[PDB]
DNA sequence: GGTGTACAAGTATGAAATGTCGTTT
DNA sequence: AAACGACATTTCATACTTGTACACCTGATAGCAGTG
DNA sequence: GGTGTACAAGTATGAAATGTCGTTT
DNA sequence: AAACGACATTTCATACTTGTACACCTGATAGCAGTG
DNA sequence: GGCCCACTGC
DNA sequence: GGCCCACTGC
């Protein structure tokens, strides 16, 4: 109570072939041993013919298939015009279902990947004016380094709370914790910092309902040289908000004496305040909790000085790296 | 020429063995056909064995191999006490490595699914206040359906543009396409609208630098109720608790027009047709959607409104007492 | 509330594998 | 006997189809301060 | 760059499979 | 001869390991209007 | 003196 | 008869 199949039936012909067996004498032995359910002495014959030409696969060779509708270089064509396109709208274009794409796109190497998010979009003259600005950077850059010079800062909002959607690992099917949502009006602080390449320099945290009035920042600016006196030319480098655009300040960086670095509009991507300082802070904010504004403080006072120097100076010295980028960019959002 | 493998030998004994040979007789066909390869007597005289108890099986039985480490309830108790957990946690937890448990995790059933928004951190009352809305509500349905009477309306913004992240199909290393961030404060309306089981009744566009006051909100109602006159027949009115709405001048207009008001807890847009239904529906058509003009939005909402079944209205707001159902399930809580 | 992707099971394709039977070696 | 040639008949991976599970979306809380 | 998940290629486990050789049927 | 028993020897899926590719995160644009 | 109104970038 | 709270929910 053994039935052999192809396979095994096959093998059995090798067998047969391999004791000089003739094409029949094997055919009578397969009955003898498996009974009628084996099959005509004519495929014996056959199998025998492709032994007699050393082709001992068992293996079928690859049965007739219904013809491709479209080609995989069809659908890359689709692809190359527009890289974020619904299985559906493809589908249609091919002339075939969702689901027909859907393997395919397995078939072939691909997978689906999130866009990026970038701070703006750009007008012709807005890229033009961020490649100027990076191009005049790279040259006075190459003649000697003014990065140990710089002295740069921006302004940021942090929440008492900063809620992330939690993943679970759990059945299919079932749900996953979620999450209570942030009040985008709960309690918070403008963080205003500076720093140089050595560490942080001087910072201030604003309550809600303390506005920045260029007023305000000249006396953060005058605040900012005590300190930077008292703890160490210099090279200012800031965002172009209206109270840093203020004509009264403009006045009290050249009483200062601090020399404001060019800057273009919407370009925190060049703004190593934002891209690496604050990006960094971004990780170790999310799931924290504060009780109260010291509460705030005395984390970032921890937090500051548990970095080393080295990550300081890092961020700014990318800067270079990134104005090339923009330059080959023709001033786009490069990365 | 040909040298067969395991499994291709242990057919041929098979079909010695179904030919009534002998252990030994069998074992020399085989180096008769295949050379000294082949291997033992021994082991002949063994699958023979295995034949004479009806065990045709030629795969081995499974091979010796490591204990584990952990079981699959040992790690299955740590996803019971916190569904959310990193690999590296996990493994930490039961002493292997992070791409131990990446495996385990798939030799089990599981998958990564994200966590569900919800609307706000409730409070043990703030529940058991939504839930006795729910459970009172209920009570008043089963006795009859009022639903057909039921007029409600909320206030919502929508920006000139609404950007999605695309999702590029692409070779792994190779980038999506990048797509440029929402102004928080770009252009925009807020769309102040109001709705029957029948249809929209009525609405205003807002141009920003108009606030709604109470003072604005009666003039909204009275013009509603002009709308609304115009069309049909009591009236039974559902609104956000906003401080507009809440305004006892607003209540004083309600009485005027006699629209009961009907009972609504705080933080409950999962329980506003308008929020749950109306406004989710337009979430997807208003995706990647730009607008230059106020006639331009105007526009686009006629046409749109217009196009929607009526079956479509009358379903969000028939959907309310299964919904209700719910939260008094969940002891006020947000019924995902 | 609506959309997008993948798994499942059904269905044609069509050349390779198989079977039938008079003829050749 | 044993193999063959020419014909009809059948097998099965393939490249699609329609039906459908289910992950994840969607709705949920209004800016400022400069300059001209 | 920081974190989290999955795909490599190397390495032990250990019972099932194999081999050797005097002994039993 | 053929099969066996008792012993030494070897095979291989398995359940881990460390090394590493790479997807996706992170930073970027300040509320209102009631009531007591 | 004042206020407004329409750009500008954070 | 005017304005600054600390609450509140959208
Ligand atoms: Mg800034
Ligand atoms: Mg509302």
């Amino acid at each position: 109570s053994f039935v052999p199949n192809k396979e095994q039936t096959r093998t059995v012909l090798i067998f047969c072939f391999h004791l000089k067996k003739t094409a029949a004498e094997s055919h009578r032995m397969l009955v003898e041993a498996f009974g009628e359910q084996v099959p005509t002495v004519k495929t014996c014959e056959r199998w025998f013919q492709r032994f007699k030409s050393g082709d001992f696969d068992v293996d079928d060779k690859e049965h007739g298939k219904p013809p491709k509708r479209y080609e995989d270089a069809e659908l890359q064509a689709l692809l190359d015009e527009d890289d974020a396109q619904t299985q559906k709208q493809l589908a249609e274009q091919l002339e075939v279902s969702q689901q027909a794409v859907s393997n395919r796109l397995r078939e072939m190497g691909k997978i689906q990947k999130v866009g990026r998010w970038v701070p703006h979009e750009l007008n012709e003259r807005q890229m033009e004016r961020r490649k100027n600005t990076c191009e005049i950077l790279l040259s006075r850059y190459k003649r000697k380094s003014f990065l140990h010079r710089i002295v740069t800062g921006d302004e940021k909002w942090i929440f008492f709370v900063n809620p992330k959607r939690k993943k679970s690992y759990v059945d299919p099917g079932q749900p996953a914790t979620s999450t209570a949502r942030p009040n985008r009006f709960g309690k918070k602080t403008m963080l205003c910092v500076w720093w140089d390449q050595s560490g942080v320099i001087y910072y201030e945290l604003l309550k809600p309902g303390e506005t920045v009035n260029a007023a305000r920042y000249q006396q953060q600016l005058i605040n900012l040289n005590r300190a930077l006196q008292r703890k160490r030319r210099v090279i200012f480098l800031h965002d172009n908000a209206p109270s840093h655009t203020a004509r009264a300040v403009r006045d009290t960086l050249e009483t200062l004496n601090w020399e404001v670095l060019p800057h273009a509009a919407y370009s925190p991507d060049l703004a190593p305040s934002d891209y690496h300082l604050f990006a960094s802070m971004g990780h170790a904010l999310a799931e924290q909790r504060f009780d109260s504004y010291e509460s705030v403080k005395k984390w970032l006072d921890e937090w500051f000085a548990a970095k080393d120097d080295e990550f300081y100076w890092r961020g700014i010295h990318k800067l270079p790296e990134r104005w090339e980028k923009c330059v080959a960019s023709d001033g786009k959002y490069f990365e």
